[PDB]
């Protein structure tokens, strides 16, 4: 139902408008599978931000939908995304299939 | 020319004249705050690169980042610590290290 | 029960922080007036509007009631102030105490 | 050298870089940023000075802004607009000017 | 950015410029040599973090290393392969892993 | 009739003449170092060859080896040594032995 | 930056990392060791240019080159000289200089 | 006893089974090299003592060196080789001889 983005240095709330910065591939994998839907993503803190490569186990349940408003590909790779916080909502069934995280959603 | 902690940053890109809340949960990370507090509130933002480690070593931060300072700095109850940084101006990292209590390293302000 | 800033180009929602500039003396005596006080004012965004400033009619009637974090005179006499909203708050009764707009406030 | 339409800022201050969604909602200013999206969608910010009112002359601006480029702009039916705008340079502005329209200035990029 | 065979040292440290005979006679090293004399003859050396086990495995490894050109590799008749290498230019491993034939690295030169 | 402490070398074959500083991060290989260092500073150094235990046994070893000399040995502060050694001569080994605390081999020189 | 003796090397080039037993038959090269042992063992190792003879003058010598440690220094019978190096880290000599006993240097270390 | 091109070395002394890159920079000793690389790449690596002259004669050269080979040359910028080379044997040498090409010396293993 909908692609999660971990974010680890932010808190994202609905209204805000914010440009982030993504350079892991599971991330990026991520971004391109919103892209590919409606553009809307799931952005979620991380419980222990300890890690850079987190688990289902590590992340918060409940987050903000955003909206994808504009993606660009830097020269190496790296993305730079700027999303818009729409409403707040609860994840119910985190799942990890490698590619990138995904779940369904609540809306709050 | 100056000796500052390096604050690593994942998923933003602070520039200068930018003022916002991070939040920051890693015990070297914490510590490089500290540090700041106790000299002239500075620190060092630089942006990370995808490393294979939970956390990046010396070898996996770009060279070019935003000296900014600190703001306020406020403990959160589940542990994590929300710091305020206001962008001061851009600065090129030469000398990264590691001394076990946080990164630091020698920037050249641009 | 609450000093009142209105705001003509940034609608403020809980949680954002940002730097705002006043140069309005009636402006400056809110701020104050909240420093005097807990440290809170309310945000108000400013109707459409031709007039050259606002009157208790010219507002919306919901707001962010936010803390000053930080001041600072600049040279030219502009209140330069870092707040953070807190919570939405609708407007119960706004008016206009001679000094600076205060309102009752309803937490949302 | 550039000829661009000017966005009067009474409480924020935008630089290069900042992304920020803005309120408009007087009709001048509607029209000015109608100007910039008949053109390149570039609009250039400049604050106000002290304490002029809603209503500034051309002596009530700043001499200096940021040239920004407008992302995204919806006109909501109560006649009010909201503009989301992306800082990308300083400019000094040489002559501003009302052409009865909206402001506009003569800049060089900083 | 390159993909490159990692082999693990505990021996002895290899840096740029220096050229060494290393002997090889783990299975998993051996492969790891014939996977880069398969690819274009560089292998990335890299010192592990637990130098008491011969049969490290991905945590056990620096993310830092030496990536060396082959110059000569000889199959001996006690199992053992010698290897003439260069080191070449230090690199950072991005990613590491284990696909049981031989650690591999996603690396950047530095 | 004299035995020589054996320290295991898995990445290098160290021949006369050539010098080079080896890490080491064995207790036990460190103890061989050691008992050098109490007599003579001199050690046998010896391949191993892949065991099927990460801890080898005399079983695991080749049966030749470079007699060398420890021209300094620096302790790290993870408790690891450096130390640089000098091939003196290879020579086969007639008998190698555990003493429970390192390897042993009688040299025929 | 420090006042060091110059050891120019022909056949070689010693990096930083790299420990190498050197052989110094000339009388001058012996004096060049024996000055750096009078003071912190440390010493300049610096490669020749094309086409200079055995007998470098000073426009013969690098600019750039290693300082070095010397480990051991061993006078043999025939008044030869084996030298055992290691290589610290770069430096750039400026006022190269010959008083005829042996070439000696400022340098700043890269 | 047999034929072989001579090298001759001021710095390092190399023994069977060393592994060492060589610079080389005098056209006489390039021919050597050269000379070498058109047979079976074996040469004769021996120390030399310091002459008057800087073109050693029999009495300037140790008796003793190494048969070593060629396992690559490499050319430089400046015009002059590096070449990588393995010790393989020691060798006497009974007789230099000058073909005005470069040195040469009959020699007898061990």
């Amino acid at each position: 139902e909908i692609p999660v983005l971990p974010l680890r240095d932010v808190v994202v709330y609905p209204h805000m408008v914010i440009p982030l910065f993504v350079g892991r591939e599971k991330s990026i994998r991520c971004l391109e599978a919103a892209m590919d839907h409606d553009k809307k993503i799931m952005l979620v803190a991380q419980k222990e931000a300890s890690t850079d490569e987190p688990g289902v186990n590590d992340l918060f349940t409940v987050g903000t939908v955003a909206s994808i408003l504009q993606m660009l590909k830097l020269p190496d790779g790296t993305v730079k995304v700027l999303v818009e916080g729409l409403q707040r909502a609860r994840i119910s069934a985190l799942s990890d299939n490698g590619e990138h995280f995904s779940a369904k959603a609540e809306y709050l």
